[PDB]
């Protein structure tokens, strides 16, 4: 069949895509302007994966229609087209795993985040970032390349030009390239690193909830031991696990304060062998875990959660960034490794180009369902 029919589905496809990702994104970029709830660090590396997205609508899609034509080209101007949308995923990589790495500063060292991650040092990093995307994506361009080699006969058949090739990704970019040095060392690696963050951060929730309800039952164990002893040193014993248990706990303010004031006014009680008036003294604690430990208790379980869902939300992100670039690899690696299984068909090269496409059109659609700041601008947005 004329190639331009299949031709035309892929195009129309990739074109459909782009229209998508450019306005998702474009979306995603006018939420974050507009609400200040909205502007923290984190979401500065999801603009910068947005604006990523918008360029693979803008410019990674229209280079990939082209390239897909085999036009005659001079080898290095092919060789940019070709690249370019390498910079875009690594662009990407790089703001996902900061992504990651902030919602695990966050979680393990909280008192600290707002000093050590700012917004000046955000965005240096993203500036950083970028400048290495363009290093590692056109790699090929300083010399990694099959230039070197044209398919003459390729280019005498469709009249090239002289210096000129059949523009084809698979005839420019090198395959030990974009199999040992692209995949491999740029994208698995980082995303291999990003698994092992996000299961640090939801260990380190875990932990930290489990800890919440060891010390909540810890208060209310105690208190029973002191209601049921019979002498000052187990009432000071228990009240002793109490103490170093509250200001741990503490590490509002006023309730603390009322609780280990309490938990000393019968530990004194207790150590002058007074042990009734030490055991009606810390059934007193009751009144303030009631009135303010509980409230504590479930604000500090509120906020994990929370921190959880963010979690959850960000990995999914990376997840799809995964499940949309994996086959086209994959594709690579047959290519690469087994040269004597025959190339993946045509048809299955396109329908693994657009699924890489399609990322770029994902992330607008979690941040909406997911983040409830998100979803509630982008209604204002568009009802406005
Ligand atoms: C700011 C944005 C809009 C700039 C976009 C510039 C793009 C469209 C330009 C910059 C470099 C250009 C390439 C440079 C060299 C060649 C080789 C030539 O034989 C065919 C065209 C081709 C392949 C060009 C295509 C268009 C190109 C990719
Ligand atoms: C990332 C998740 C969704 C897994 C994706 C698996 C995909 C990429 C795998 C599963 C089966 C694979 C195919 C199995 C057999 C062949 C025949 C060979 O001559 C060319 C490669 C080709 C055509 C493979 C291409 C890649 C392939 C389609
Ligand atoms: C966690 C996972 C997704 C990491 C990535 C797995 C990749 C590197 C694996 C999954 C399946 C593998 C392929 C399975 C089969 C073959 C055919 C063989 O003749 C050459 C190697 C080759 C082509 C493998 C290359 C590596 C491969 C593509
Ligand atoms: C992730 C980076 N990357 C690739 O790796 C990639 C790729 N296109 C191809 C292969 C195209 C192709 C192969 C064989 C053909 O004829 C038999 C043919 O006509 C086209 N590949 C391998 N692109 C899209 C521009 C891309 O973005
Ligand atoms: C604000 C955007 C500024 C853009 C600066 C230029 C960006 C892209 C530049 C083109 C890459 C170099 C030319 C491509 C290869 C030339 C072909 C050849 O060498 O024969
Ligand atoms: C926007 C989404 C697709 C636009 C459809 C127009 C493309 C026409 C057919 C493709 C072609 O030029 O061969
Ligand atoms: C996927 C595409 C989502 C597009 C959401 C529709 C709103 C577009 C208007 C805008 O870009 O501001
Ligand atoms: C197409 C590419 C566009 C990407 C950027 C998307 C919009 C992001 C913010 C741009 C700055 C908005 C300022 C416009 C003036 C309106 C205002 O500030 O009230
Ligand atoms: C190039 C593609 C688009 C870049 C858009 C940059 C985002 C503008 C808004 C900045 C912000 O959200 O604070
Ligand atoms: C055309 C070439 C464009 C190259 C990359 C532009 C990236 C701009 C970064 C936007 C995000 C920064 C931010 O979130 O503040
Ligand atoms: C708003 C940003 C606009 C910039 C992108 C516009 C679309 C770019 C599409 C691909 C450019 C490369 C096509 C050049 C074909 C050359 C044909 C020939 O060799 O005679
Ligand atoms: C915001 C603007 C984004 C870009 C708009 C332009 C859309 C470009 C669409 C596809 C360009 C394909 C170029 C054709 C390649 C040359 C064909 C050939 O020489 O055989
Ligand atoms: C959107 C606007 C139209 C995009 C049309 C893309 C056509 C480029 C391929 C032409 C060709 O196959 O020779
Ligand atoms: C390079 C990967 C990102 C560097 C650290 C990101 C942490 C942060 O958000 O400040
Ligand atoms: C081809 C280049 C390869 C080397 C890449 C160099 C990496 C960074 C280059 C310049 C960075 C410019 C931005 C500096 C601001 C950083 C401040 C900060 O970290 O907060
Ligand atoms: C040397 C590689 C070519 C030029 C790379 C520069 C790309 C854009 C750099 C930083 C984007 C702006 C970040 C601001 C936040
Ligand atoms: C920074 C990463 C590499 C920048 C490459 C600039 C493009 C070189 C064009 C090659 C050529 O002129 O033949
Ligand atoms: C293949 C790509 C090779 C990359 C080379 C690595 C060189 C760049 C390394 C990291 C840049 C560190 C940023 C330092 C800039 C100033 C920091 C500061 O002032 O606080
Ligand atoms: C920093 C590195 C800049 C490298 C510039 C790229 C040189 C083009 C390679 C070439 O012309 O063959
Ligand atoms: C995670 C990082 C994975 C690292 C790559 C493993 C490389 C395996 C060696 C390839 C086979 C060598 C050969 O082709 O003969
Ligand atoms: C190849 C592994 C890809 C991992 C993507 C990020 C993992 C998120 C886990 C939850
Ligand atoms: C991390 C995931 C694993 C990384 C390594 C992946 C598999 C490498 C397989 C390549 C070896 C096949 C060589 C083919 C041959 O011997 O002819
Ligand atoms: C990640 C999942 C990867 C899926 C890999 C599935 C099996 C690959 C089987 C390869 C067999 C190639 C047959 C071609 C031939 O022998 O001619
Ligand atoms: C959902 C995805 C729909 C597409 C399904 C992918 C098709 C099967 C996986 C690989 C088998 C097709 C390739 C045939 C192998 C060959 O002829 O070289
Ligand atoms: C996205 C959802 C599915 C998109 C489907 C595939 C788009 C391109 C399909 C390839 C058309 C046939 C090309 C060929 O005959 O080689
Ligand atoms: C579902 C994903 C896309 C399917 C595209 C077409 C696959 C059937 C093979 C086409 C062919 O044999 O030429
Ligand atoms: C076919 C072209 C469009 C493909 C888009 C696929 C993913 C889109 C967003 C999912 C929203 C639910
Ligand atoms: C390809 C992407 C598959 C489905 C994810 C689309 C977004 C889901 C919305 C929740
Ligand atoms: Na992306």
């Amino acid at each position: 069949a004329p190639p331009i029919m299949g031709s035309s589905v892929y195009i129309t496809v990739e074109l459909a895509i782009a229209v998508l990702a450019i306005l998702g994104n474009v979306l995603v970029c006018w939420a974050v302007w507009l609400n200040s709830n909205l502007q923290n660090v984190t979401n500065y590396f999801v603009v910068s994966l947005a604006a990523a997205d918008i360029l693979v609508g803008v410019l990674a899609i229209p280079f990939a229609i082209t390239i897909s034509t085999g036009f005659c080209a001079a080898c290095h101007g092919c060789l940019f087209i070709a690249c370019f949308v390498l910079v875009l995923a690594q662009s990407s990589i790089f703001s996902l795993l900061a992504i990651a790495i902030d919602r695990y500063i966050a979680i393990a060292i909280p008192l600290r985040y707002n000093g050590l991650v700012t917004g000046t040092r955000a965005a240096g990093i993203i500036a950083i970032c970028w400048v290495l995307s363009f290093a590692i994506g056109l790699t090929p361009m300083l010399g990694w390349n099959n230039c070197g080699q044209p398919k003459e006969g390729k280019a005498h058949s469709q009249g090239c030009g002289e210096g000129q090739v059949a523009c084809l990704f698979e005839d420019v970019v090198p395959m030990n390239y974009m199999v040992y040095f692209n995949f491999f060392a740029c994208v698995l690696v980082p995303l291999l690193l990003m698994l092992g963050v996000y299961l640090r951060i939801f260990a380190a929730a875990r932990r930290q909830l489990a800890d919440l309800e060891d010390n909540w039952e810890t208060l209310n164990d105690n208190l029973k031991v002191i209601e049921k002893a019979d002498n000052a040193a187990q009432v000071k014993d228990a009240l002793t696990k109490m103490r170093a248990a509250a200001l741990d706990a503490q590490k509002f303010r006023h309730g603390f304060d009322i609780l280990v004031g309490q938990i000393d006014d019968a530990l004194k009680l207790a150590n002058e062998g007074k042990v009734k008036e030490a055991q009606a003294a810390a059934e007193q604690l009751k009144t303030t875990r009631n009135a303010y430990i509980q409230k504590y208790l479930e604000r500090a379980r509120s906020t994990l959660q929370k921190e959880v869902h963010a979690a959850k939300s960000a990995a999914i992100i990376a997840g799809l960034f995964a499940l949309c670039w994996l086959p086209l690899h994959i594709i690579n690696c047959f290519t690469f490794f087994c040269p004597d299984c025959s190339h993946a068909p045509l048809w299955l090269m396109y329908l693994a180009i657009v699924l890489s496409h399609t990322n770029s059109v994902v992330n607008p659609f979690i941040y909406a369902y997911r983040i409830r700041e998100f979803r509630q601008t982008f209604r204002k947005i568009i009802r406005s």
